[PDB]
């Protein structure tokens, strides 16, 4: 009975049951109030399109994969068993149009399926044959039973006009001289409502006050979502944190004694805003604290005034608001409500501590037809889940758009949709029960929901319980066989990383311990590693026997493990391992966030019909400093070119790199193609996030062209590598213009600009990536590099000019930061 709880335990990585850091039942209230939507998306899903899971796209097939096709015609080669038949087909043909042309069309290799009524141009496997030049090798199965997919059965507020305060008695710490004194802010989103501090008192081990802090709001003021947020400062300086929800999940006041164990400090952080408390109980510093059935209810114009309104609903996301701007956005309120684009700039112009107007705002929010016949803005819709909304309505109208989104773009944004969790003030929100359903209804987005929330439970103590709730949840309806899947893939990775870490201790790079490690390893193969683990990274593939021979460790600072397994599936029309380096030292919560803005940058180009051959390997973070890389074949690092050829740089080798590493000149002009497009991509991509200025030991390229930037958890500068032995390759020397180096400037204009008709949703996402997963780099100066980066303001034709300047200031530089790294 309880067996299966613990089971759920060692899969989540937390003890949900666990009451030893709460100070009420929110945490049990969700896990209890998650059960209906479960319930919902588990009972009206399909269980044979859940069994197969058809990843499908509705987008156009862009025009760079259309002249990839001959004709409406497409090869696909079909398996019976030894022999195998190869038809022609339709774009538009249906999988069932092909069959006659039960049973079921599974892709050779992966447990990835043909099936539903789509055309076979809008299967995502499709496309990658065809982007990449592939044939596409079915082979004829009987469909996976929806039997292994079963699941396991189960006084009012606005009537109080006191002012509100609360006793602050004192604070107490185990070990720590100066002075300190509490400062309480009555929040809402970042907007601090009523601050109060105390006297400063000496800063010994205990600090009694006894005070009573009155604040100028009323009880009826007070919105839901309301943190009191309390902060210890020691001229000053904050050194610890915590929070308190005033109005709790049932929409009481909330009343009583409280003893807050605080977050210390090592600034837009979200670590910032959570109700969690420190569960580290004997190291902590805390608060103590006294508030004393109060329940919550819940229910033209000038030409000149009309420009300057519309200026402002045109301007960027990051564009501070004046007061008068507010004022305006407010009492035109209604001419605001006719524009989608207003509302983040028109929720921001609300004063939420001020019961009439709230009510006022709720008024209108129940009049918005336009807002929900506007077409979806994700960038728009980002916007109202990010730090600055913390009403429950505001934010519910942003996911109803999520709702409206294919599964494929889901996926897109998976990531920073769960990140936007750690902005809602409540465990229990319409984006969490988004993901939690849009998780159950499809295995792919369930598979990486799954990694996405364990990475953050194994690592963030702000945020663990409540992530924790929301994955058990998962974990309900998924079903018996992914909770076999989740369980092996656990397992594995468990053992992997003991056998990393130990192996890091080892040295202060021998190859000595060479053997020592495939000791490990040869050791690891029959007890308790499985015969067959899905890969995390891409749930398609799923990887059986290691290749010992293969495994390795680099001469570095932090031991990576280099593995290489066999792919258990027999039907693999292929030799190639499924490789995996496993690395402990850098966070790669920052790897995974860069890494999947770059597939949405992706699909941005998608949308203009542009590639730029980008190199967005799969990476999970796993735990505490430690994760998972996908390994890219065939490839090396820029600094290993030159030091084969010259220990010190040299222009020339790249090129001879290439050739030598092309078996005929046909494929070698195919490769410094590819060069062009993914130099250039790159170069787009790092100017805009601002990790432009790279160590070439960080950069990569394969035998076939195709470069990619490394390692992103990392005087004068230079926006971003465009190296002479980059410029070589083109054919460009000190100052030329190489037909292929105009390309290239050509490909990067066009991306540049292409970027920047997404520029809110670039800012938007740039945003939440510092707030969310980089904490050293949040303030409005680091964030509104992104605006500078894109020329926010600058028509197309001045923006051209910014980047191709750019260009020219690595042209400018050559050799020197590369050289100047040595020192
Ligand atoms: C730096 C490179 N990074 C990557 N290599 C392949 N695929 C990737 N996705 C990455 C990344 N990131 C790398 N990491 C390693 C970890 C362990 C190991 F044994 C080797 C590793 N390499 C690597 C790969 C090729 C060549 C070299 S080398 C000979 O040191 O220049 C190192």
């Amino acid at each position: 009975s309880q067996a299966f709880q613990r089971q759920l335990t060692a899969l989540i990585g937390y003890d949900v049951t666990d009451v030893s850091n709460v100070h009420d039942d929110e945490l049990e209230f969700t896990r209890r109030g998650l059960v209906t939507p479960r319930m919902a998306e588990v009972a009206s899903r399909d269980p044979k399109l859940y069994a197969m899971h058809p990843w499908v796209t509705s987008k156009p097939l862009p025009e760079y994969l259309w002249k990839k096709i001959a004709n409406n015609c497409i090869f696909i080669v079909i398996h019976r068993s030894t022999t195998s038949q190869t038809i022609k087909v339709s774009p538009d043909d249906t999988p069932g149009a092909i069959l006659q042309s039960d049973f079921v069309l599974r892709v050779c290799g992966r447990d990835e399926y043909l099936v539903g009524e789509t055309p076979i141009k809008n299967f995502q496997w499709v496309r990658h044959c065809l982007k990449n030049g592939e044939e596409i090798h079915v082979v004829l199965d009987t469909p996976p039973d929806p039997a292994l997919d079963e699941v396991r059965k189960e006084v009012s507020l606005w009537d109080c006009d006191r002012k509100f305060r609360v006793k602050i008695r004192g604070i107490d710490i185990p070990v720590l001289d100066l002075t300190v004194f509490v400062e309480a802010n009555i929040q809402h989103g970042q907007q601090v409502l009523c601050q109060r501090r105390t006297s400063p008192k000496p800063f010994t081990e205990e600090v009694l006050w006894n005070v009573w802090l009155e604040f100028s709001i009323k009880i009826k003021d007070l919105p839901k979502g309301a943190l009191l947020n309390l902060q210890i400062y020691c001229k000053v300086q904050l050194l610890y944190y915590v929070n308190l929800l005033l109005i709790d999940h049932r929409f009481l006041l909330r009343r009583g004694e409280y003893v807050l164990h605080m977050w210390q400090i090592s600034s837009f952080n979200a670590d910032k805003l959570t109700s969690a408390t420190n569960p580290d109980k004997e190291n902590s510093m805390s608060i103590s604290i006294l508030l004393d059935p109060i329940a919550l209810p819940k229910h033209e114009m000038p030409n000149q005034l009309r420009k300057q309104l519309e200026a402002i609903i045109a301007t960027d996301p990051l564009n501070p608001l004046t007061a008068e701007d507010k004022e305006l956005l407010w009492h035109f309120r209604y001419e605001s409500l006719k524009h989608p684009k207003a509302y983040p700039k028109l929720f921001s112009s609300v004063k939420w501590g001020q019961q009439e107007i709230v009510a006022k705002t709720y008024q209108l929010l129940a009049r918005r037809e336009v807002w929900d016949q506007s077409a979806l803005d994700v960038g728009l819709t980002m916007q109202l889940l990010d730090c600055n909304f913390s009403d429950e309505n505001v934010r519910a109208i942003a996911v109803q758009k999520l709702e409206s989104l294919e599964d494929d773009d889901v996926l897109h944004y998976l990531l920073q949709l769960v990140q936007a969790v750690k902005f809602e003030p409540y465990h229990d929100s319409a984006l969490a029960r988004f993901l939690l359903k849009r998780g159950l209804r499809n295995k792919r987005i369930g598979h990486f929901l799954f990694w996405f929330l364990r990475s953050e439970i194994a690592q963030s103590r702000h945020y663990q319980q409540r992530f924790a709730v929301i994955l058990e949840a998962y974990l309900r309806g998924c079903g018996t066989a992914m909770l076999h899947d989740f369980t092996q893939q656990v397992q594995v990775i468990e053992m992997l990383q003991k056998v990393t870490l130990d192996i890091k201790s080892l040295s202060a790079v021998s190859s000595q311990v060479i053997s020592q490690l495939k000791q490990k390893l040869e050791n690891l193969q029959n007890s308790q590693l499985p015969e067959s683990f899905r890969v995390p990274y891409d749930p398609g593939l799923k990887a059986g026997a290691l290749a010992i021979e293969k495994c390795k460790v680099m001469a570095s600072k932090k031991k990576p493990l280099w593995l290489e397994f066999k792919c258990a599936d027999p039907t693999a029309l292929s030799n190639e391992t499924i490789g995996i380096i496993f690395k402990h030292g850098d966070d790669l919560r920052q790897d995974m966030l860069i890494l999947q803005i770059l597939r949405i940058m992706e699909s941005i180009w998608e949308t203009e019909s542009l590639d730029l051959c980008l190199l967005p390997y799969g990476c999970i973070s796993t735990g505490d400093k430690i994760g998972m890389i996908e390994i890219v074949k065939d490839a090396t690092t820029i600094a290993k070119i030159q030091q084969s050829t010259v220990g010190a740089f040299k222009d020339e080798v790249l090129n001879h790199w290439l050739k030598e590493k092309s078996p005929t000149e046909e494929k070698f002009q195919a490769a410094v193609e590819r060069f062009v497009y993914s130099c250039a991509g790159y170069c787009v991509a790092t100017f805009v996030l601002g990790i432009g200025d790279r160590h070439n030991d960080n950069i990569m390229i394969t035998e076939t062209g195709n470069l990619f930037h490394i390692d992103f958890g990392h005087k004068e500068r230079v926006p971003f590598v465009l190296t002479p032995d980059f410029l070589f390759v083109m054919g460009t020397s000190g100052k030329k213009t190489s037909p292929h180096f105009q390309k290239f400037q050509d490909i990067c204009v066009k991306a540049y600009l292409a970027l920047r008709h997404h520029t809110n949703l670039l800012i938007i996402l740039f945003s939440m990536m510092l707030m969310t997963g980089m904490p050293q780099l949040t303030s409005k100066e680091d964030i509104e590099y992104i605006r500078d980066a894109l020329t926010v303001g600058k028509n197309e034709e001045d923006a051209k000019k910014y980047f191709l300047d750019q260009i020219e200031v690595c042209r400018d530089k050559g050799w020197t930061v590369q050289f100047n790294w040595f020192l």
